[PDB]
């Protein structure tokens, strides 16, 4: 009964319990939830998600199909890769689930968007071997054999996901209808590719234009009256989420920072030892966490956040205050 009230075992429910307090908050812990949750994180969370939104019920998925399908995709994540293991995962789950509770987004989604988006987002990095797409196209790994160099670690996430749906007691879409089946899997896809770096221009064009062509009811939320509107926000929102560490608190914040440098040095190893040349970001010996974290978020983080805010002015003001004093921290510690 852990088991039946949370995602799993922990023996520490009460712990636990406090944690989950903040579910519904920005300042949720990630961290403080997998060290009470027997390190899966992205379970408990997905299963209190899930509860909190009725979708077990809405969707008649029994709590053993969800609890087998979580642990199994929990288990697809590498706990030996700095970043992107389950924690990263539950935590851009976990943000989804609160942009998707955005006062302006209210009543906007159906059932069914707001099942893909956090799937998408739970699925978004299943099985991530901790080096990029270009380190694997360029050693001729078997999975850019696999995707002809296009998208490769983002196709290969969304095939993990879905293929998982066919172990046993697994399959947690089964008391969909066909057709809204086929719907989820489009949206899925669509959101999951669409957090390759990539594309994260075009993202940012799209979002732009929608906040300049916006249109708000009268009681105050978007009207977003077509499927390419709406899948255009969703897809948006998790890529939104996938970059929102600099967003958090600071102390969360430095943690992500660590791991995710941590990752991209062990590719460098990887580079020096195979003589090639090493990755930006990923030399040990010369680059300045500082700097790096002040670029991406003035070209890449705070750009996106911007937009973001203006499009459901003012909802997200804190997150982007926030942003702006973490950026001046780390610009206060760069040497000189
Ligand atoms: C916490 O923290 C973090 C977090 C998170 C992160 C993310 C993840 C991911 C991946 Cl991994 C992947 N995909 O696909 C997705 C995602 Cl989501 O990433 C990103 O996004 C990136 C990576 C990479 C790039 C591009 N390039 C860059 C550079 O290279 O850079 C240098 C130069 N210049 C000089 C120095 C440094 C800076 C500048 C850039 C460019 C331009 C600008 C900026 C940046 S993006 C980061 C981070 O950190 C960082
Ligand atoms: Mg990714
Ligand atoms: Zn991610």
């Amino acid at each position: 009964t852990s088991i039946s009230r949370f995602g799993v075992n922990t023996e520490n429910e009460d712990h636990l319990a406090k944690e989950l307090e903040d579910l519904n908050k920005w300042g949720l812990n990630i961290f403080n939830v997998a060290g009470y949750s027997h390190n899966r994180p992205l379970t408990c969370i997905m299963y209190a998600i899930f509860q909190e939104r009725d979708l077990l019920k809405t969707f008649r998925i029994s709590s053993d199909t969800f609890i087998t399908y979580m642990m199994t995709l929990e288990d697809h994540y590498h706990s030996d890769v700095a970043y992107h293991n389950s924690l990263h995962a539950a935590d851009v789950a976990q943000s989804t689930h609160v942009l998707l509770s955005t006062p302006a987004l209210d009543a906007v989604f159906t059932d069914l968007e707001i099942l893909a988006a956090i799937f998408a987002a739970a699925i978004h990095d299943v099985d991530h071997p901790g080096v990029s797409n270009q380190f694997l196209i360029n050693t001729n790994s078997e999975l850019a054999l696999m995707y002809n160099d296009e998208s490769v670690l983002e196709n290969h996430h969304l095939a993990v996901g879905f293929k998982l749906l066919q172990e046993e007691h697994c399959d947690i879409f089964m008391n969909l209808t066909k057709k809204q089946r086929q719907t989820l899997r489009k949206m899925v896809i669509d959101m999951v590719l669409a957090t390759d770096m990539s594309k994260h221009m075009s993202l940012l064009a799209d979002l732009k234009t929608m906040v300049e062509t916006k249109k708000v009811t009268s009681s105050g939320v978007l009207l977003l009256d077509n499927y390419t509107d709406r899948i255009q926000v969703l897809r948006n929102m998790v890529h939104c989420a996938d970059l929102s560490n600099p967003t958090k608190s600071l102390e969360l914040y430095r943690q992500w920072t660590d791991r995710i440098m941590e990752e991209f040095f062990q590719q460098g190893d990887k580079e020096r030892e195979r003589g090639m040349e090493i990755s930006p970001m990923c030399d040990k010996h010369t680059a300045s966490v500082e700097k790096s974290q002040v670029g991406f978020i003035d070209y890449i983080v705070h750009p996106l956040w911007e937009t973001w805010a203006d499009l459901v002015q003012p909802d997200a003001q804190d997150i982007l205050d926030t942003l702006e004093d973490n950026r001046n921290w780390y610009q206060s510690m760069i040497p000189q």
